[PDB]
């Protein structure tokens, strides 16, 4: 409780704003906000097109990411954007201080590549707005008449974080002047503010907003006669006329010519003195000196990947990862209607719960909030749930106490029944990328409870001050204990969700097995897909069925069954922990009885007849491994070696590259979307890999064939993975088993980097 604290003001401010290329915002509903545009200008229609603010990833943009971050202290992220012929850097740094989550400062440098023009004309926008009824915020006046010559300086005010003051520096680069008559009315081109106000909810829509005020700029030089015949310079014409004040929008604008840079300083009032530039700089060599350190204690590469390339590689990866990491808040849209077509409980449900999602009764509710690493800043910037529990795999050695916090707001989204939504997109911001048709969650689908996995790192690393806080939750047992304590009951809430919405059908068929409770299918699959598994166009019975029984799905109820045992022993549940011995006890029978294929070697989802009878459906691939994935086989079992056989086999899953999510066997491989048909992912590559190396350290029979693969699937795995980020800068989302290149989207980091684990090793 006292932890928590210390907990909550290290955490408080970062630049938790990972869906655009630079901003800040607290870990605060309705606060301060500040965000980054940049794009050059050489025409009078140009800007429009070349100006930059949300991420996205095309011809235009090189690469962008994160060299070093740690969200306790800051780093710096590299943007190359080849449209705008820029190299820009972007280091944030955080300097704790007062009552209110401490100061922050960033630098913004930016240097033109070899393309471009020597003398381009740049653009530049620092975008400041504050929600809130009762919360200050003013632009202090410049001595000049149309413009700064200096420092732009806001000083604010809220409940939220009391007095402060937000400082965009003068910088440094040539500021280019104008001759033209418009300059006796708006100057011969310096900084500027504008300070406005618009109802809160739309702030934090910056693009448009800026683009109104360019917009009332040049109907201003229409009325005013200039015109054709004698027109301002391009960059002139884009100058907003200064007009600073107070409101919950400010405005603070740039021109430069060539090479520039500019700091922006936070001073929380209730710290010691304000933060200066120097104190920008040695925070920032600082932050750098303890990143390296940290590094090479928490991610010592081992052989072969011990070279300073990998270790760049790995910095990289871990970097971006880390740096994905949101603070989103608002309105989620939730289908409350529980019809019972979601029931899915007759022959050829998904065309009623077609019929049902047509009725649209689906509501925006909330707000929530969700502070949480993401899966990709273009395309997916939002909280994932069965992503997530590999995200903290790597985040939770780096700062088990920072993984805990996100498990945290994970876990405080739970609704009374025990339904967290598979994919968070909390309020209008978050909204504006996702199309209408995909954002309506529905409380019937669930998601793999990896987060679980995470939690089970945690217990064992628990059995065995920036410095001390990331680690206080385990060098204190107390805290562990307490937060397990907390936590435990919305587990079981959510063990018991799964029992009673994820339920398969035993007793009502010519069905035999050793418990008539343990059987698994999960709602909302369509005809070729089964979203919530996380494994998309994975192939499953044909047609789907309401006797559908799902082998993954079991395999995870048995994951959560395991940590509840643990942490219910922690704990002294133990009415709890023998209602789930028993339970785990009717798994591992129950994997044999109504999922082990004998003929075929593996596991395989099941259904019913058209003659009403158990069939087994086998299709070679990450399904079929699932017991073993998962951590449910003993090490001498006979059906492990038999996929140990699967696994290894080059003709089925092995390929130079990784496992194939399907083998070259079956009859859907590389067939239709083609997603999760073939390509080699890397999180289900990662369990494989942690896995082998358990068979491999224990004495069994499998102890050498174990260590064998393991060894092999590491390399493939890492170097794949390596090789593709060397030649294009790109985690990505999977990688071509035939030709080992990386497919899908980029900037996937993103499970991709549990390489980084992978290389580090000693599980
Ligand atoms: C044409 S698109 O670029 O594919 C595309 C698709 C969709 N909607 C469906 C979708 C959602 C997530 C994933 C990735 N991935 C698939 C894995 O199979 C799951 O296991 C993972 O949990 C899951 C998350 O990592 C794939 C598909 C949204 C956007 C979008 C959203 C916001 C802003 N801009 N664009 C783009």
């Amino acid at each position: 409780s006292e932890i928590g604290r210390l907990n909550n003001q290290s955490l408080l401010w970062g630049p938790y704003r990972p869906n655009i290329y630079f901003g800040t915002r607290p870990r605060i509903g309705k606060s301060l906000m500040t965000g980054l545009m940049w794009g050059k200008i050489e025409s009078y229609t140009d800007f429009q097109h070349t100006v930059r603010y949300t991420c996205e990833q095309n011809e235009g943009m090189k690469g962008y990411g994160w060299d070093e971050y740690d969200p306790r202290r800051g780093g710096i992220q590299s943007i190359h954007d080849i449209q705008n012929g820029l190299d820009i850097t972007t280091s944030f740094v955080k300097i704790p201080g007062g009552a209110h989550g401490g100061s922050w400062a960033a630098r913004i440098k930016g240097t033109l590549n070899d393309d471009a023009p020597k003398d381009q004309k740049t653009i530049v926008v620092f975008y400041v707005s504050q929600e809130g009824e009762n919360s200050e915020l003013e632009a202090v006046p410049s001595e000049n008449e149309f413009g700064y010559e200096g420092d732009v300086i806001l000083k604010g005010r809220s409940e939220a974080l009391g007095n402060y003051k937000l400082v965009v520096t003068k910088g440094k680069g040539v500021i280019p002047q104008s001759d033209h008559d418009l300059s006796r009315l708006r100057g011969p081109g310096q900084t500027v503010v504008q300070s406005l106000t618009y109802p809160d909810e739309v702030l934090w829509q910056a693009k448009p907003i800026l683009f109104q005020q360019l917009k009332a700029g040049i109907d201003w030089l229409v009325e005013n006669k200039y015109d054709v015949a004698d027109p301002p310079p391009p960059w002139q014409v884009y100058l907003l006329a200064n007009k600073p004040g107070s409101g919950n929008v400010h405005i603070v604008q740039k021109v430069f010519e060539g090479d520039f840079e500019f700091d922006i300083l936070f001073s929380s009032e209730s710290a010691g003195k304000e933060v200066t530039s120097k104190d920008l700089e040695r925070e920032v060599k600082q932050a750098t000196e303890v990143f390296g350190e940290r590094f090479a204690r928490v991610f010592d590469l081992k052989a072969p990947f011990q070279g300073d390339n990998y270790k760049k590689f790995g910095k990289s990866m871990f970097s971006n990862l880390i740096g994905g990491i949101g603070y989103f808040y608002g309105h989620s849209l939730v289908d409350r209607s529980y019809a019972p077509e979601y029931d899915e409980e007759n022959e050829g449900f998904w065309e009623d719960a077609a019929e049902a999602r047509a009725r649209h009764q689906e509501a925006l509710e909330g707000p929530y909030e969700l502070f949480t690493s993401i899966p990709s800043r273009p395309f997916f910037p939002r909280g994932f749930l069965w992503d997530e529990g590999f995200h903290l795999l790597p985040i939770a050695d780096w700062d088990i106490d920072l993984a805990l916090e996100i498990i945290k707001s994970w876990y405080n989204l739970m609704d009374e029944d025990g339904w967290i939504a598979r994919e968070q997109i909390l309020g209008a911001e978050a909204r504006s990328k996702v199309p209408k048709e995909f954002q309506t969650q529905y409380p019937h689908y669930a998601n793999p409870p990896t987060l679980f996995l995470v939690l089970d790192n945690f217990v064992e690393r628990l059995r065995k001050l920036d410095e001390t806080l990331s680690t206080a939750s385990v060098d204190n047992p107390e805290v562990g204990l307490e937060y397990l304590r907390r936590l435990y009951p919305l587990l079981r809430r959510q063990f018991d969700w799964f029992r009673k919405t994820q339920a398969g059908d035993i007793k009502s068929y010519d069905r035999e097995a050793y418990s008539t409770k343990e059987a698994y299918r999960w709602r909302g699959r369509t005809v070729s897909h089964c979203l919530t598994s996380g494994l998309d166009d994975y192939p499953r019975p044909q047609p789907p069925h309401p006797g559908e029984l799902h082998v993954d799905l079991m395999s995870w109820v048995g994951v959560m069954v395991k940590s509840l045992i643990s942490i219910g022993s922690l704990l002294g549940a133990t009415e709890d922990v023998e209602f789930y011995t028993k339970v785990l006890d009717a798994i591992e029978h129950n994997l044999d009885d109504l999922h082990w294929s004998e003929k075929e070697g593996c596991y395989c989802d099941a259904t019913i007849d058209e003659f009403e009878e158990h069939k087994l459906v086998c299709h070679k691939g990450y399904i079929s491994l699932f017991p073993f994935l998962t951590g449910l086989l003993k090490p001498d079992s006979p059906k492990l070696g038999k996929l140990l056989a699967l696994i290894g086999d080059e003709s089925e899953l092995w390929s130079p590259y990784g496992l194939r999510s399907l083998s070259k066997k079956d009859e859907f491989y590389g067939t239709a979307e083609n997603y999760w048909r073939s390509p080699v992912w890397i999180n289900i590559n990662y369990l494989a890999i942690v896995q082998l190396y358990n068979i491999a350290t224990q004495d069994g029979p499998y102890k050498e064939t174990a260590r064998d693969l393991y060894t092999r699937l590491r390399k493939n795995i890492v170097e794949t993975v390596y090789r593709n980020w060397e030649e294009t800068g790109f985690a990505w989302e999977q990688y071509n088993p035939e030709t080992g290149k990386g497919q899908r989207t980029q900037h996937f980091t993103g499970w991709t980097s549990l390489v980084v684990k992978i290389m580090s090793g000693h599980h």
